[PDB]
């Protein structure tokens, strides 16, 4: 059972969406800044009703803008300010359902998840997490949407509420909860 856990991930979020669950798992020890931006916002409800603003098919699915516009997404969890990029030799971009920080050039809350292999996009951005085998199915549906101008969806599927299931993180607290 799970003290035998043999992944190397630290954490583990449901993000509940309306085209299905994806379970993310988290590289926290490898990615610890995107990380815990990442879980504290869950932690917080920014994500709740963000829209998927980009499906670009057979490449990515971007979301995470509260202001749903693309442009957004700026506020961080460290006071407002950018945060690096995080690299590491074995998290490479090799997969459908790797989840990374998007930047617009500096990091900010949005994130993007790949919806095939995209070589393209290692060592630029960070990749912190994976979609789990069980939830790819619901991935893939964003991958039939249609779109319309600038790779948005007709009808952008959004996340309805997050879970945290596994917070690698004792010490962080959220400055606010879901509304």
């Amino acid at each position: 059972e799970n003290l035998y856990f043999q992944g190397s991930t630290r954490g583990k979020v449901v993000l509940h969406t309306s085209l299905g669950d994806l379970d993310v798992e988290l590289w926290a020890r490898e990615c610890p800044l995107a990380c815990r931006n990442f879980v504290q916002l869950c932690l917080e409800g920014y994500y709740v009703n963000t829209i998927f603003h980009r499906v670009v098919k057979d490449f990515i699915v971007q979301g995470g803008d509260p202001t749903g516009t693309g442009r957004g997404g700026a506020d961080t969890t460290f006071d407002g300010k950018p945060f690096d990029v995080e690299t590491h030799p074995r998290l490479k971009f090799r997969y459908r359902g790797l989840v990374g920080v998007a930047n617009l050039g500096t990091n900010g809350n949005q994130f993007f998840i790949t919806l095939a292999r995209a070589d393209v996009l290692n060592n630029a951005y960070t990749l912190f997490g994976k979609v789990t085998g069980h939830t790819l199915y619901n991935l893939m549906k964003f991958n039939d949407l249609e779109v319309g101008k600038e790779d948005r969806p007709m009808t952008p599927p959004f996340i309805k509420s997050v879970d945290v299931l596994w917070n690698p993180f004792e010490d962080l607290v959220p400055r606010r909860l879901p509304d």
